[PDB]
């Protein structure tokens, strides 16, 4: 009785399942761009509050946004408000907190897990933990928490055991997200891949070839979704990855975006 | 160090490391309920008890930051040597008991005040309110004189733009010395022992507290808005009583 007629997909480029060379150019108005922030567009700093955002970063993101007609999103472990504080690009689509909050292209923001009483109980136990361990840093991120040990590397074991134990106490609602010198605790059932897939179901992203660039373990789910959709996954820096392409550094990734922009306009 | 709040909304934490936290509280509408007139406020004895307990447990890193003057705060709190920034920062008693004033007795303020006293004497309904080092030109009871009030106030501020700023309000134009606001008072405290180096908490209820929220946030701390309204504060509580309940729990956890 009913059919499922589709329009020919706007994507004009497909990447196969193999390692790939980063293209010289991309048809910017048929491509969707998803970027992690720390360690990807901006260098990782000794603490989250110490990152330095060069002026090139907002200029390049905004030019990509213009030339692609809005199909650029930040998909970060930071909160949306933090990303807004550093780029000040009004109305930029942002998935923050590994997908626990997302602002779509209309500017509507959805959040999950904020004000959850269990997070406050987890937070209180981690606060006591970092009290006993100088050099560890507890970062409170709205609906998520980050247990940093970059300045106490000898405490990686106690950070892991504490975070794994608290997550297990609330395993129905929370999940662990390891990262470089950090363990983050975040609501269950949201991730960077799901956030990318949600963007790709909405204008202006829908039907376009996706690009995803990231540097850490959380980003592998973004690479997975970009690959499943025939797109281009770019790992920044060293490490095993499912990304199809790799660049050495934040500067080298930045340089790729700059070339795509120049080739476009 | 140890505890950082990100730029995001935030829940009120169940506890805080009191010996490593700095606390800054607005007074009216934040620690005590709003009143129709300034002297009609009632300060329950809970307020000085909770403030003093936090002062002891944090080893001195508690300050009041209010538009009220220091002497008024002392009259209601009776807490000896409590650090207090009064009159929006125009007077500030530090942790050593020394009071620093900005613009008090300035010859220029008295000249501005004399010009405005001439203006208000001609135009009934207008009222000149004198607030130590700052002035307020009211026209609530003479609303048809708003343009006269605006031109005169702007002209006088312009004659001393080096040192005075104009701030419009509801049926009023405020003339304040430069560098006088709650954010600057917070910032000054955080450059002094025992506040220096500590994660700040700042609680407030209206627009004059927004700069205090911004300073707490810049330092990775906890800004708390009392009541409804748009704010830059990261956390929110429903009421004066609700905020007091948070302080009470933080103390009891200590
Ligand atoms: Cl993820
Ligand atoms: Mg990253
Ligand atoms: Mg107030």
């Amino acid at each position: 009785r009913t059919f499922a007629r589709r329009a020919r997909p706007p994507a004009a480029i497909l990447f196969s399942e193999s390692m790939q060379s980063i293209p010289l150019s991309l048809p910017l108005s048929r491509t969707a761009f998803f970027f992690d922030f720390d360690g990807t567009l901006v260098d990782l700093a000794p603490t989250p509050d110490a990152i330095q955002v060069p002026p090139d970063v907002p200029v390049l993101v905004d030019a990509l946004r213009q030339l692609s007609h809005g199909a650029v999103a930040i998909v970060s472990g930071r909160g949306i408000d933090s990303i807004d504080a550093y780029l000040n690009l009004p109305g930029l689509p942002v998935a923050g907190l590994h997908g626990a909050e997302r602002r779509d292209a209309n500017g509507d923001t959805q959040r999950i897990g904020f004000d959850d009483p269990r997070l406050l109980r987890i937070e209180r136990e981690l606060a006591a933990l970092v009290d006993r361990h100088p050099g560890m840093l507890l970062e409170i991120k709205g609906a998520a928490l980050a247990l940093h040990f970059r300045n106490a590397p000898e405490r990686e074991g106690v950070a892991r055991a504490a975070a794994e134990r608290l997550v297990a106490d609330y395993a129905d609602a929370y999940v662990l997200q390891p990262g470089k010198m950090v363990f983050e605790i975040k609501p269950k059932g949201v991730d960077k891949g799901r956030a990318v897939a949600a963007f790709l179901n909405e204008p202006p992203f829908a039907g376009r070839m996706p690009v995803f660039a990231g540097d850490d373990l959380t980003d592998e789910q973004g690479f997975a979704v970009a690959n499943a959709n025939g797109g281009l996954s770019i790992k920044v820096g060293a490490g095993d990855t499912t990304a199809r392409a790799r660049v050495d550094s934040v500067a080298a990734l930045r340089a790729q975006l700059a070339r795509w922009i120049a080739a476009g306009r």
